[PDB]
């Protein structure tokens, strides 16, 4: 039989006999491709295979898991129509990194889009999205993050409560939230964010006070590259980033958190 082998890199579509190697037949039709050994023992001729199947049993360089994703074009016979991407030598991954992507898809899943699942997996999902999400925006409602914000932690409010100010004050101010205050799980994907509180603070002459309002969040940019933030990644995440490049992305945090507190200054 013969099969059609479409190559996304060059655009060529070549009929390749099931008893001829893909490289040789593309060359025969005038499409020059990369190679070195031509003997199955290197990655010069490697191509991504996105659809179809080959017999590349003549080659030796790729692992069993790598052969699910890539082909050595010098020693591959097509067994069905195929879609490949030549010149992929610069982009092939080793087993531990192919399986990291697969696992994340299956564990968290359109995939790697929209809402982030609330709870203990959030910083894991966020890191996986950094690695494999290609910069697509994600979201989590402010009420699903697990913020634990109190007035003592909001300097625009405390500035009025700490001075001798009596009356009714309309507060509308941004402030930086170090989400370490909200727990390691949140800090591990949000870090420092900018938030906004809007509300009313009422302070009596005797020091009794009440605050009522809302808190909203501006969008945050997720970027795990260590030079862009405060946190230790740890040895495992450092390792992953020594082998894969991620893509920053925006996290949209919509909604209002209600805040209502009261006290008495002495
Ligand atoms: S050119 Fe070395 S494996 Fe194909
Ligand atoms: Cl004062």
């Amino acid at each position: 039989a013969t099969y059609k082998v479409k190559d996304v890199t060059t655009g060529a579509e070549i009929e390749v006999p099931d008893d001829k190697y893909i490289l040789d037949e593309f060359e025969k039709q005038g499409v020059n491709l990369p190679y070195s050994c031509r003997a199955g023992a290197c990655s010069s001729c490697v191509a991504l295979i996105s659809s179809g199947e080959v017999d590349q049993s003549d080659g030796s360089f790729l692992s069993e898991k790598q052969e699910k994703k890539y082909i050595l074009t010098c020693c591959s016979y097509p067994k069905s129509d195929c879609t490949i991407e030549t010149g992929y030598e610069d982009k092939i991954l080793e087993d531990f990194e192919i399986e990291l992507a697969e696992t994340g898809l299956e564990f968290f899943n359109l995939p790697r889009s929209g809402e982030i699942l609330s709870g203990v997996t959030a910083p894991f999902e966020a890191f996986d999205h950094y690695l494999f999400g290609n910069g697509v925006e994600r979201s989590i409602n402010i009420n699903d993050v697990g913020f634990n914000i109190n007035v003592s932690q909001i300097p625009p409010i405390m500035s009025l409560l700490n001075g001798k100010n009596v009356g009714r004050f309309d507060i509308g101010s941004d402030f930086v939230r170090n989400t370490a205050l909200d727990g390691y799980s949140v800090a591990a994907y949000l870090g420092n964010i900018t938030m906004r509180t809007e509300g009313v603070l009422n302070v009596k002459s005797d020091g009794t006070w009440q605050y009522e309002g809302v808190i909203r969040s501006y969008n945050d940019t997720y970027d795990a590259n260590p030079s862009t933030h405060r946190g230790a990644l740890g040895e495992w995440a450092t390792g992953v980033l020594n082998n894969l490049s991620g893509t920053p992305y925006e996290i949209r945090i919509p909604g209002e958190l209600k805040i209502k507190e009261n006290g008495k200054k002495l």
